[PDB]
DNA sequence: CCGACTCGCATCAGC
DNA sequence: GCTGATGCGA
DNA sequence: GTCGG
């Protein structure tokens, strides 16, 4: 108990996520998982006992005799066997190239492939995207500190305004929330040519300048609405960077905003005590329900304050919603 | 006991 | 060819 | 996996 406190459980709970998720197919598991390690990592006293972990929203009776026999003993026989486990290691392992998931891990292990030279020897297996992830295998799992976030987001805003004044750009993400570091870049993007009741070209626009800067370097997936790709700063190199950008009507760009800005967990309260108050938020509306439930036609919204004004909320900057 | 627990894009199965 | 299903990362 | 209905 150092590591924040009872970091050997939520290890210990991540990578049983882990192992749920990549070679049992079980995302919702994986998820109980990963929820019960949040709640963990944020409960302020060292566990003792899985009688005293089974108290806390969801750890149930499962994984409070797994604490038991990790504090009783020091491990846990069920993640041992599957660390040794050459397929459930290798199966596990290969999910961390983007592009392959569970699918494709166990059908690559199933014929013999089960590692990065294994897929590299085996390129012609591999689509367009699992490609990339090979390529930038150890870049995309660096995380970006913000001073090279800030670097990314004034190309960014340059280049965008440079192809249209008229467009908006903002990067939300954990960026926007002034974390000291980063996963990817999340960059939201508008125009008044779109609104949700509008050839958007708002958006090839923009990757298309980008790729001319050399910013964006390769193409992970493009479509009239979301991009995601493959970035770097401009020099020893930088690390090449994930970047996803998404092309929202004007009408919506403040409910897009707070979505792809919140944490998952702020996103969950807010979406709760929006209910509670009689409104349905999603990433792109807020919606009063009638007195059955029925969804009415979305509100006005003018700024992230909207939101919280219409849900009756003290606004919550986005440096403070972590959760 | 037992079912519950989003979306845009790429690729593939199949018609 | 096209449509729908499945996979994927977010 | 946990947790309701
Ligand atoms: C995946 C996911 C995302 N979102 C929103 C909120 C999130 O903040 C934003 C950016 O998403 P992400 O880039 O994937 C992680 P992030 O917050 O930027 O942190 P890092 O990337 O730096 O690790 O999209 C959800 O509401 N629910 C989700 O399930
Ligand atoms: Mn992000
Ligand atoms: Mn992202
Ligand atoms: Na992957």
């Amino acid at each position: 108990p150092q590591e924040t406190l009872n970091g050997g459980i939520t290890d210990m709970l991540t990578e049983l996520a882990n192992f749920e998720k990549n070679v049992s197919q079980a995302i919702h598991k994986y998820n109980a998982y990963r929820k019960a390690a949040s709640v963990i990592a944020k409960y302020p006293h060292k566990i003792k006992s899985g009688a005293e972990a089974k108290k806390l929203p969801g750890v149930g009776t499962k994984i409070a005799e797994k604490i038991d026999e990790f504090l009783a003993t020091g491990k846990l026989r069920k993640l041992e066997k599957i660390r040794q486990d050459d397929t459930s290691s290798s199966i596990n392992f290969l999910t961390r190239v983007s592009g392959i998931g569970p699918s494709a891990a166990r059908k690559f292990v199933d014929e013999g492939i089960k590692t990065l030279e294994d897929l590299r020897k085996n390129e012609d297996k591999l689509n367009h995207h699992q490609r990339i992830g090979l390529k930038y295998f150890g870049d995309f799992e660096k995380r970006i500190p913000r001073e090279e976030m800030l670097q990314m987001q004034d190309i960014v805003l340059n280049e965008v305004k440079k192809v249209d004044s008229e467009y908006i750009a903002t990067v939300c993400g954990s960026f926007r929330r002034g974390a000291e570091s980063s996963g990817d870049m999340d960059v939201l993007l508008t125009h008044p040519s779109f609104t949700s009741e509008s050839q958007p070209k708002l958006l090839h626009q923009v990757v298309e300048q980008l790729q001319k800067v050399h910013f964006i370097t390769d193409t992970l997936s493009k479509g009239e609405t979301k991009f995601m790709g493959v970035c770097q700063l401009p020099s020893k190199e930088y690390p090449h960077r994930r970047i996803d950008i998404r092309l929202i009507p004007k009408d919506q760009y403040y409910c897009g905003v707070l979505y792809f800005t919140g944490s998952d967990i702020f996103n969950k309260n807010m979406r709760a005590h929006a209910l509670e108050k009689g409104f349905t938020i999603n990433e792109y509306t807020i919606r009063p329900l009638g007195v059955t439930g029925v969804a009415g036609e979305p509100l006005p919204v003018d700024s992230e304050k909207d939101i919280f004004d219409y849900i009756q909320w003290k606004y919550r900057e986005p440096k403070d919603r972590s959760e």
